[PDB]
């Protein structure tokens, strides 16, 4: 189930079958801080969802998939433009990794001087890779005005991101960019459109359920 590399800041946890978490130790600010996001594994080859802090750690990252998938990685969802999310994106534009964002995130991106994914995700975009069904969906702002969530319909697992903070998460963190007002709609939305979820993937911290959107709610209270 959980796999490290070299130096420990990169690991993968299974969730199933073709599922797996990725999770990348960063350095400014705390002394760790733990960032989240997805890697599928399918018939057409590997899809991540989010990058890593910077493109050391996106490359690393890729390297170790590769070899233990034994097939490339395709295509990239980006979650939000913050650092951890969109860091590599260099190396995945040089690569030939299809970077897809949602046209805001992709504005931001490029306004706060990152190459530019795809701004190809709408509000509510369905993609397919192989056997992989994926559908991207725009809650509204939350964490960040641009913040978009990741569903897959044949597990019925949700990659919340940063709109979606883990039991660990006592407080906000940070909310520079944050919309404290209109993200309890944008996490209702997000109740609204998955009645039933099996899990939940934070944007950093332990997977879990449904109930992490209710943490967030009474975080944001
Ligand atoms: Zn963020």
């Amino acid at each position: 189930t959980v796999i490290k590399n070299e130096t420990g800041t990169i690991s993968i946890s299974q969730l199933n079958k073709n599922v797996w978490v990725h999770t990348e130790l960063g350095s400014f600010n705390g002394e760790a801080v733990p960032s989240n996001g997805l890697v599928l594994n399918t018939s057409k080859g590997l899809v991540l969802v989010d990058s890593s802090w910077d493109d050391k750690l996106t490359k690393e990252l890729i390297e170790m998939v590769e070899k233990k998938f034994q097939k490339r990685v395709t295509d990239v969802i980006i979650t939000h433009a913050h650092a951890d999310r969109i860091g590599g994106i260099k190396t995945l534009k040089e690569r030939g990794i299809k970077a897809h964002s949602t046209a805001l995130t992709a504005e931001l991106a490029k306004k706060n001087g990152y190459e530019e994914p795809l701004g190809d995700l709408q509000t509510v975009t369905n993609l397919k890779f192989g056997n992989m069904k994926v559908e991207t969906f725009y809650p509204g702002k939350g964490h960040t005005e641009d913040n978009i969530v990741v569903w897959l319909p044949q597990y019925n697992i949700l990659v919340g991101g940063s709109l979606v903070k883990s039991t660990s998460a006592k407080d906000l963190g940070n909310v520079a960019d944050a919309y404290v007002n209109e993200w309890s709609t944008s996490i209702e939305n997000v109740l609204k459109r998955y009645r039933n979820i099996n899990a939940v993937v934070p944007g950093h911290g332990e997977v879990g359920d449904k109930g992490l959107l209710l943490h967030t709610l009474d975080l944001l209270k």
